C-alpha cells in the first residue's frame, strides 16, 4: 500500500531501521512496517511496569498510596523527580507518574522492584497475552540497545496490541485503565515525536524512549476528531553506537499515518 511505501522511503532517508505498527480501532485494520522484528524498547517498557502495578492495585486496595523509600543506592543517570526525594519517600502512584510523564529511571526501577524484578514485569505481559515482550534488566542497563541483543526488546505488532489492550481494552479494571490513560495524556517528553506529526486538535497519550545506537521510540494512543481512536507504535534504531536521537523521524512516521489512513 501507499503508506508502507512512504514508510520504506522514510527509512531509506534515515539510514536507520524503522518499525511501525498502527491499529485503527474503527475497523481493526493494522498497518505494519517491520512489525514482527525486534527493537530495543528503552523507556517505552515503563508503560508495562506502570500497568503491572495498576493491576496489583486492583486487589491491594490502597497500594498506590503506599510510601516507598528513595535511598542513595536507588539513584541512577536520569532521575529528575526521584532525586528530589532521596532519603525521603514517594508513593507508588507518584513513582508511576514520574516514570511515565518524565521517564524517571529511578522511578521505573522502584516499579520493577515492586513487581519482583524484570521477570515480574514480563510475567504480567504474559498474563495479558503478550508473548513477545521481554524485560531483562533494570532501567540503567535496559537502554544499551546493542544490535542483535534480544534483551529488553519487543516487536511493533506486539506493543501496539498490548497498548491497545491496556488503554482501550479490558486488560485493566476501569479505574486503573482511566488512570493509565490520564498518565499517558500528561506525558511531558513527547512533543517532538509522534505528537509533532499529528494535528494539534487530536488528543494523544504517549510514552517515548531513547537509548544507545540512536534508538528513538514512541508509543501512543491517539483520539482524532471525527473517527475512532488509533494505536501507533514507532520504533527506530541506528547502526552507530553514538548516533543522535531522531525524534523527527518518528514525527514523520506519524504524519505519513495521519495523512494516509
Ligand atoms: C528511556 O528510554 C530512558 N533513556 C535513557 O536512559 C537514555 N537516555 O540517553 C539519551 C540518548 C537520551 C541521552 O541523552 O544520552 C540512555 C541512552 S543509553 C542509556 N543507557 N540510557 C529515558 N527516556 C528518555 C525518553 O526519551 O523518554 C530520555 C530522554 C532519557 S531517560
Amino acid at each position: 500500500s501507499a503508506v508502507q511505501q512512504k514508510l520504506a522511503a522514510l527509512e531509506k532517508s534515515s539510514g536507520g531501521r524503522l518499525g511501525v505498527a498502527l491499529i485503527d480501532t474503527a475497523d481493526n485494520t493494522q498497518v505494519l512496517y517491520r512489525g514482527d522484528e525486534r527493537f530495543p524498547m528503552c523507556s517505552t517498557s515503563k508503560v508495562m511496569a506502570a500497568a503491572a502495578v495498576l493491576k496489583q492495585s486492583e486487589t491491594q486496595k490502597q497500594l498506590l498510596n503506599q510510601p516507598v523509600e528513595i535511598k542513595p543506592a536507588d539513584l541512577v543517570n536520569y532521575n529528575p523527580i526521584a532525586e528530589k526525594h532521596v532519603n525521603g519517600t514517594m508513593t507508588l502512584a507518584e513513582l508511576s507518574a514520574a516514570a511515565l510523564q518524565y521517564s524517571d529511571n529511578t522511578a521505573m526501577n522502584k516499579l520493577i522492584a515492586q513487581l519482583g524484578g524484570p521477570g515480574g514485569v514480563t510475567a504480567f505481559a504474559r498474563a495479558i497475552g503478550d508473548e513477545t515482550f521481554r524485560l531483562d534488566r533494570t532501567a540503567s542497563t535496559l537502554n544499551t540497545a546493542i544490535p542483535g541483543d534480544p534483551r529488553d526488546t519487543t516487536t511493533p505488532r506486539a506493543m501496539a496490541q498490548t497498548l491497545r489492550q491496556l488503554t482501550l481494552g479490558h486488560a485493566l479494571g476501569e479505574t486503573q485503565r482511566a488512570q493509565l490513560v490520564t498518565w499517558l495524556k500528561g506525558n511531558t517528553t513527547g512533543a517532538a515525536s509522534i505528537r509533532a506529526g499529528l494535528p494539534t486538535s487530536w488528543t494523544v497519550g504517549d510514552k517515548t524512549g531513547s537509548g544507545g545506537y540512536g534508538t528513538t521510540n514512541d508509543i501512543a494512543v491517539i483520539w482524532p476528531q471525527g473517527r475512532a481512536p488509533l494505536v501507533l507504535v514507532t520504533y527506530f534504531t541506528q547502526p552507530q553506537q553514538n548516533a543522535e536521537s531522531r525524534r523527527d523521524v518518528l514525527a514523520s512516521a506519524a504524519r505519513i499515518i495521519a495523512e494516509g489512513l
